[PDB]
């Protein structure tokens, strides 16, 4: 059953480095939508007090 184990760590591991790169993907995603959210609310809220101030 040598081979058969072979197989299914290295099966193991691919599956495992899958899930790595998926969460790192939807990291990255996640952060870039983030920002334009957060960005368009920081310039929001910018806009309104100048337009408070005045
Ligand atoms: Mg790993």
């Amino acid at each position: 059953t040598l081979n058969e184990d072979i197989f299914l760590k290295h099966l193991r591991e691919r599956i495992l480095v899958l899930f790595e790169g998926l969460n790192s993907i939807k990291k990255d995603d996640l952060e870039n939508r983030l920002n334009l959210t957060i960005n368009f609310l920081e310039f929001l809220l910018a806009n309104i007090e100048d337009k408070l101030k005045k």
